[PDB]
């Protein structure tokens, strides 16, 4: 079992998780079984507590683990499905050591960061690397470990100290370190300034790790002079200095790393035994005709959602132009306070070829979602409602077709006489992979799902369609195995108007877009009726 | 005597010397006498040894000190003239302590960095601050000390350790620290990333200095959220967090700092007792008509030269478009190897309204300077030759008017039968402020110099017009006090064709452009004959 | 050429130079040619400027280099004779780079600590290691480099950074690092506290060197538990953790290191191709009868002097008890101010079996030296005067035999009518190895020097016997080659009363004591008249 530690230098956000995922897909293209671990240096046990503006888009695993979006990048670059504990955190590891101490497992010895926390990190990394997360049950050959944050943060110090030991616990042929840095090119200077990379490598070596690769996040490509200054002051070979510059599509980043020789490096360095990504890149860069989706949302918070639309767009062979609409601008109160916000949002929503109402929590902007769904019903615009979008598609059909004008969920208005979507916990949240049964053949969604009698999809919600009001409601084509819970709704006498109670986007891959996002893209270009035919 | 230490964070080149100079001109606008010290953490005693690609444009002081371009920024933002030792270096300070040790002045004690080098830095800073560098002999009230490099470099550590002591030697009301940092805004992220500023302030506090001001070099203005994150993690008041964003003209940087409240801060913080810069900025931003100068040079290396043209441009009320021409592209051999380089250079040189041949050293590109001067003579283009440009204007007039086709300097071709410019050392280099006498009234240069019988200008050259060949040569209107050395040449029967043996640009200020650069700008827009009239 | 860097941890003074010398004599016992370099992180060029209380006993090399006492430990543990530049300092290396910069050798580039000073250190270390300092002209196989100071001092950082590069310039088989630390055992705690060693190794690894050996300066031997805690937290093998505890004699320190396995370690670790020290130790520890020497001195400052007496003592097979007498206590003014100091000093001087007046500078205590020599003449006590002791033996014979009661040197009393020892510079100081000729056979000193017609000895003085007054003066048996300078004086009609103008102690080795120190030891036990017979 080989390990690659990806570490971040000057700043976060510089594509380190894309580099980690690209290194993984490169090694998978070498025929290796590859797993991945994200370390997030935060005290939070799971991302499920986060407001989607900080560590945006909590990605939901099969087991119900609410984790960082980087775990979703791993599942998209590599055909793996991960477990909760592939997201390591200081909360998870300190709680482990604390509970272990309270049980007496440390045998009356003083517990402390070195060794006991640094051992716990190594134990965890070894354990999770041996788990066959891959699409078939084969034991992984390499684990790409991404350390979040930046080096020399007080939060990252335990993990770097653990990896400093780890490279002597496993042999050097089993441990590589990549340092992903920034080389800024200021307006103030015109030069590509390597100084912060040099200081960050110096800092990392002060913590006892020496970069085997220095991967520079550049905007423009590195000059030779700057690369030789990096090689010099980072005390490493020129071949081991890489530029990841700005590129047109995500699909080029493995190819850029391939060109830069990292594959050949890893093969020799770790003693180890992608033409689709050329194709997808070249295909992307020659898309002329454009679809347009209105994303009517509250909240990067739509990372998986956007990616699922781009997969779908590339599959139908169109560009995508996503009309990001703040749902709080489609509310009639924004017509009072800011008529410029109100009319620009409705220009965007009307010019859109279809509309997507994504999931979320809280009242704020829900009435703007309900008005965006009303537009999409009555003007026959292709509609996808995801999680909350299904719940509010049942509220909108209740208000403006059934005439139950009071109707809402018990999340927002528990005082309502028509609680058409109700708090319905698992006898907790309906969270992770559940099986949905198709209750019929009469579904376009069933046809898009390949005419299977069931599907299994990742859920993350507390509320469901009320089974009393269901009798008056809007064909609930997908149900749970108990028949208790409605999980797909499809409206009769519309081109495509779907609510799904799960999150389709978490299972979208470039090679296989999720069928409701594909159906939305197909319908909003009029190709769905050809596809189903 | 008050001290302000300006320190650099993430990178160099982020306008720290402009910030230091702006802080100085702000305090001078408060009516204070202000001096400045640049510390360059390099082992070099003086910049006179540098190739102009590294620490480009060696600025020459009155005393003959060859120093960094930042000393020239101090002389341009503040009407001061500095001494050699206002450029402090590790070479100057270690050589001081070493020579002092060899003389036994440390009384048989072991000399070491702390205290003896850190004392020497403090001694130097106090001594040079008491020197009246200002336009009248009044003792300075504040010294702006700029520390070059970045904090936590092994070179900068002695100086930061010295300043850590200094703030307890002089009282806190006599010592302020400004930290000039970078807040990058990546294409990869869209966010303004404060992390490297936080780490740099943390690093600086590890070296025992706490930022009184954190000045963020931004591209775009700081968001409130980012400023509050800086104030938090740098543990300082929001009012003490400043953004210096990108602005149109240099003239706005004091005004931006003024708006950001730093003047009011310094006045209270140091217990101390610019409308022209509004004017110059607004004047600059509304210039419509453009002059164009061909800068036919070898080598930022033309920093003072460019600034002198921009002063002149703003004074005549035109824009400037500088046609940077690599002199090595005007050589006929570049017509052989790269005819695209050769013709683009001659398009630039012919479309130019006048030509400037700046100073320099070595053969490389001199034949391209000689061909650019030949163009400027015979096509009656306004010409300024500076230092080497005068020497080569005497070579060109010798080759193509006198027919001495062999002619060159003894620097390039010592074997020549017509050594028309010869190695003529000071009985060393002719370096620093010398007095030139005007040998006549018949000079446009004398009229531009206000009809004075002499001028005093900063020289930096080893070679001079041969007094033998002078008799055959091209009116040498300016001579030294000995009559040994020709120091201005002016050609008869041309609009404006001047060689000066000194560097006029080192004495250019926004409020007073140097007369040959002004005369070139005036002549290349046809206004000179009105100005002299 | 192999390198061993010895580095110091918690404090200086913890026997690091004895460890370095012991490692050298171990490798020399393996049949290797071994050289040594001391790095002193101080700004001083040479130790010749020091007051003997700081870096006490300036050791004088053949070339006239005045260096630290550790260079003398190298010459005593290994039969080598060193050059000036085997003492490296920051003064020597910064002056090198500065002078090299002023000559333009750095080609207009910015000189800075990394690379240019760190390169200069590596250049120096390589150059001085190739010099055959050994007793025959064979090129060294290993250089033991001792870094003075402690790790993580701002002074030591350039050298550790140089060695961090050096281990990748030469291969790992050519570079070993030993870390000599302290393990304190407080009265407050009873435990041996490894924490400062762990922190010092952590600090050293932050500077990029990892201990190949951790040598603990212990008082008492390490416990197993403490050694295993060191091995753990210093992340190194138990076999690579060594205790150098307190031992009876210096002769045991190589044997202790041998027992601890370091020889076997170095042989494998550096891929390389002492029974006298058992003997000398066992011989020392069974010495019963004692000689006693009065050391009547001003000033560790007598390190070489003490060692030369101990060599002599071990050779005659007696113990030595050195009566350290502050010469300022034998002055009659101390009878006025402190009669307890005055009488204790004269009890010590009278109970002594012989007296040694060592070299020194300045008036202070010279009248106490003159009174100690007066005692030794007239009471027929065996006397050795070294350098200043010869000069003052000519002053004392002038005052109290010739009756020139005014007599002194021109150093102390230039106004004197009998300047019997005069300032006589080299047409500078008479410094380093000079040849002395014996002007006769009638000398006990010539017999002790093996009946050679000349000797060559290390001098360090500015003053000499006046050749005018010489005619009235006390047989000057040793002269320089010019006959200008008297260099041995021997008094007729006394058991043994010798002045030497050189320093015999710098050439004393355990296997060969210097003959005047041996003659003093022999005479003060009455064995000299048997030895010469
Ligand atoms: C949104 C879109 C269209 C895309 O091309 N985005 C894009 C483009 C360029 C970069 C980029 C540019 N330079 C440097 C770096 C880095 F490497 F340094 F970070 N990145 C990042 N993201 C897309 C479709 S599918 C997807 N992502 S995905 O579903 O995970 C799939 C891969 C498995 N994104
Ligand atoms: C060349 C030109 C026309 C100029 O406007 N340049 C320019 C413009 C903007 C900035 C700038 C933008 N944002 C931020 C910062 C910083 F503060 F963060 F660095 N700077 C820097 N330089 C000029 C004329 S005169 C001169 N300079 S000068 O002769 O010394 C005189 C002042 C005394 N330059
Ligand atoms: C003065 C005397 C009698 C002596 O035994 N001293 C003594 C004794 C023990 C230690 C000692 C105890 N524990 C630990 C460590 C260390 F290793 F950790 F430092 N040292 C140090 N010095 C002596 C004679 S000859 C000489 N020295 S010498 O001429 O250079 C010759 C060797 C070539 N000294
Ligand atoms: O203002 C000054 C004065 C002196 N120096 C000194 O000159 C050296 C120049 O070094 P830089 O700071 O330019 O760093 P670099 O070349 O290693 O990296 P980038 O430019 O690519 O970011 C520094 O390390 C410092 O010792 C300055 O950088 N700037
Ligand atoms: O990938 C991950 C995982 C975890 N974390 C953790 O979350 C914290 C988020 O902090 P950031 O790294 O975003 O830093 P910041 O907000 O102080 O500064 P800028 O964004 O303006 O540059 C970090 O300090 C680290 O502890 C990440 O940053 N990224
Ligand atoms: O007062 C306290 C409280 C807590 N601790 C904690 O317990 C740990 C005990 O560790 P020590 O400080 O005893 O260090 P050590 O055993 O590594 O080394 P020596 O004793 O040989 O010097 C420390 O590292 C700290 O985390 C104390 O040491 N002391
Ligand atoms: N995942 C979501 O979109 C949440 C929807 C809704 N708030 C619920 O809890 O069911
Ligand atoms: N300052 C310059 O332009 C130098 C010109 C020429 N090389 C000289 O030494 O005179
Ligand atoms: N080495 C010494 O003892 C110095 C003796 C005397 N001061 C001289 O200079 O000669
Ligand atoms: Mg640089
Ligand atoms: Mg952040
Ligand atoms: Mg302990």
């Amino acid at each position: 079992m080989k390990y690659i530690l990806v570490t971040g230098g000057v700043i976060s956000g510089i594509g380190k998780g894309i580099i980690a995922s690209s290194v993984g897909t490169i090694l998978k293209s070498c025929g290796l079984h590859v797993t991945s671990i994200k370390i997030d240096p935060y005290i939070n046990i799971d991302a499920g507590t986060f407001s989607p503006y900080e560590h945006g888009e909590v990605f939901v695993l099969d087991d119900g683990g609410e984790v960082d979006l980087d775990l979703g990048n791993y599942e998209r670059f590599l055909d793996i499905r991960l477990t909760k504990d592939n997201n390591l955190t200081t909360g998870k590891i300190y709680q482990y050591v604390i509970n272990k101490e309270r049980k007496g497992d440390y045998l009356g010895k003083t517990v402390q960061v070195v060794p006991h926390i640094t051992d716990a990190i190594q134990e965890w990394v070894m354990r999770q690397a041996l788990i066959p997360v891959d699409e078939d049950g084969l034991e992984p050959q390499v684990c790409v470990i991404e350390l979040g944050g930046t080096v020399g943060d007080i939060e990252s110090m335990p993990f770097i100290e653990a990896f400093r030991q780890f490279q002597f616990k496993v042999k050097r042929e089993n441990f590589c370190n990549i340092h992903v840095s920034l080389v800024p090119q200021p307006s103030s200077t015109g030069e590509q300034k390597t100084k912060p990379t040099q200081n960050s490598v110096r800092e990392l070596r002060g913590l006892g790790l020496s970069p085997d690769l220095v991967v520079c996040r550049c905007s423009n490509p590195l000059d030779t002079s700057v690369k030789e200054k990096i090689s010099m002051f980072c005390h490493v070979e020129p071949e081991q200095v890489i530029c990841v510059h700005d590129v047109s599509s995500i699909y080029r980043v493995p190819l850029l790393l391939e060109e830069q020789g990292v594959v050949d490096y890893f093969l020799r360095r770790l003693d180890l035994p992608l033409m689709k990504w050329k194709e997808m890149a070249d295909r992307y860069d020659r898309l002329l005709e454009t679809c347009s989706i209105a994303l009517v949302g509250k909240y990067d918070s739509y990372a998986s959602v956007i990616k699922a639309l781009e997969h779908s767009a590339l599959a139908i062979n169109h560009k995508l132009e996503i009309k990001y609409i703040d749902s709080a601008d489609l509310e009639p109160i924004t017509s009072q306070e800011e008529p410029v916000r109100y009319h620009e949002a409705w220009q965007k929503l009307c010019s859109a070829h279809g509309v997507l109402v994504p999931g979320g929590f809280g009242v704020r902007g829900t009435e703007g979602k309900i008005q965006a769904i009303a537009w999409a019903r009555n003007q026959k615009k292709p509609f996808l409602g995801v999680c909350l979008g299904m719940q509010l598609a049942v509220v909108e059909f209740s208000r403006n077709v059934l005439g139950w004008q009071d109707a809402n969920s018990t999340e927002f208005d528990p005082t309502t006489s028509h609680p058409v979507v109700v708090d319905m916990p698992e006898h907790t949240m309906r969270l992770g992979k559940r099986r949905t049964l198709f209750q019929t053949k009469n579904s376009v969604m069933r046809k898009l799902y390949g005419d299977a009698d069931y599907l299994e999809e990742r859920h993350r919600h507390r509320f469901e369609v009320n089974p009393v009001w269901k009798k008056c409601l809007l064909k609930f084509v997908g149900q749970d195995v108990e028949g208790e819970r409605m999980e797909i709704v499809e409206l009769e006498d519309h081109p495509f108007f779907v609510g799904v109670q799960y999150h389709p986007e978490f299972l979208s891959r470039p090679i296989k877009p999720s069928p409701p996002y594909f159906g939305l893209l197909l319908a909003s270009v009029g190709r769905l009726s050809h596809y189903l035919q």
